[PDB]
Protein backbone atom coordinates (compact mmCIF):
# COMPACT_ATOMS: atom_id res chain seq x y z
CA UNK A 1 0.00 0.00 0.00
CA UNK A 2 2.13 2.89 -1.23
CA UNK A 3 1.10 6.47 -0.75
CA UNK A 4 -1.48 8.17 -3.17
CA UNK A 5 0.88 10.43 -5.35
CA UNK A 6 -0.93 13.98 -5.79
CA UNK A 7 0.20 13.37 -9.57
CA UNK A 8 -2.02 10.73 -9.28
CA UNK A 9 -5.02 12.11 -7.90
CA UNK A 10 -4.59 15.47 -10.79
CA UNK A 11 -4.29 12.56 -13.47
CA UNK A 12 -7.84 11.29 -12.35
CA UNK A 13 -9.27 14.10 -12.65
CA UNK A 14 -7.99 15.13 -15.89
CA UNK A 15 -9.47 11.98 -17.22
CA UNK A 16 -13.12 12.86 -15.85
CA UNK A 17 -13.22 16.05 -16.90
CA UNK A 18 -11.57 15.13 -20.53
CA UNK A 19 -9.43 17.53 -20.40
CA UNK A 20 -5.45 17.63 -21.21
CA UNK A 21 -2.40 18.87 -18.91
CA UNK A 22 -1.73 22.10 -20.91
CA UNK A 23 -5.89 23.31 -20.38
CA UNK A 24 -5.17 22.39 -16.70
CA UNK A 25 -2.04 24.41 -16.75
CA UNK A 26 -3.91 27.26 -18.59
CA UNK A 27 -6.04 27.32 -16.03
CA UNK A 28 -3.75 27.23 -13.28
CA UNK A 29 -0.96 29.85 -13.96
CA UNK A 30 1.60 27.55 -14.26
CA UNK A 31 3.49 25.76 -16.77
CA UNK A 32 2.40 22.36 -18.67
CA UNK A 33 5.79 21.37 -18.04
CA UNK A 34 5.30 21.65 -13.96
CA UNK A 35 1.63 19.96 -14.54
CA UNK A 36 3.35 16.45 -16.56
CA UNK A 37 6.17 16.94 -13.84
CA UNK A 38 3.86 16.53 -11.21
CA UNK A 39 1.78 13.81 -12.95
CA UNK A 40 4.36 11.79 -13.72
CA UNK A 41 6.01 12.04 -9.32
CA UNK A 42 8.98 14.17 -10.63
CA UNK A 43 8.20 17.59 -8.85
CA UNK A 44 6.57 17.76 -5.88
CA UNK A 45 3.36 20.06 -4.94
CA UNK A 46 4.43 23.40 -3.25
CA UNK A 47 3.04 25.64 -1.30
CA UNK A 48 2.27 27.73 -4.56
CA UNK A 49 0.72 24.75 -6.58
CA UNK A 50 -1.37 23.57 -3.97
CA UNK A 51 -3.26 27.03 -3.53
CA UNK A 52 -3.95 26.81 -7.49
CA UNK A 53 -5.18 23.68 -7.08
CA UNK A 54 -7.12 24.14 -4.25
CA UNK A 55 -8.63 27.96 -5.82
CA UNK A 56 -9.22 26.29 -9.04
CA UNK A 57 -11.18 22.57 -7.96
CA UNK A 58 -12.41 24.16 -5.24
CA UNK A 59 -10.99 21.75 -2.40
CA UNK A 60 -8.55 24.70 -0.52
CA UNK A 61 -4.86 23.48 -0.53
CA UNK A 62 -4.32 21.15 2.25
CA UNK A 63 -5.85 18.30 0.82
CA UNK A 64 -2.88 18.59 -1.29
CA UNK A 65 -0.62 19.20 0.84
CA UNK A 66 -1.42 16.30 2.93
CA UNK A 67 -0.91 13.73 -0.13
CA UNK A 68 2.35 15.21 -0.67
CA UNK A 69 3.50 15.16 3.09
CA UNK A 70 2.25 11.53 2.97
CA UNK A 71 4.04 10.90 0.16
CA UNK A 72 7.55 12.40 1.40
CA UNK A 73 7.00 10.53 4.77
CA UNK A 74 6.62 7.61 3.13
CA UNK A 75 9.79 7.87 0.72
CA UNK A 76 11.60 9.42 3.77
CA UNK A 77 10.60 5.84 5.93
CA UNK A 78 11.51 3.67 3.02
CA UNK A 79 14.47 5.32 2.43
CA UNK A 80 15.69 4.89 6.40
CA UNK A 81 14.59 1.22 6.15
CA UNK A 82 16.58 0.25 3.18
CA UNK A 83 19.78 2.58 5.04
CA UNK A 84 19.26 0.15 8.19
CA UNK A 85 18.57 -2.94 6.40
CA UNK A 86 22.28 -2.50 4.14
CA UNK A 87 24.01 -1.01 7.97
CA UNK A 88 22.87 -4.43 9.51
CA UNK A 89 23.61 -6.70 6.62
CA UNK A 90 26.48 -8.99 6.92
CA UNK A 91 28.24 -9.77 3.48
Amino acid sequence: VRPIHPGEVIADILDDLDINTANFAEILGVSNQTIQEVINGQRSITVDIAIRLGKALGNGPRLWLNLQQKVDLWYALQSHKEEYEQVMTLV
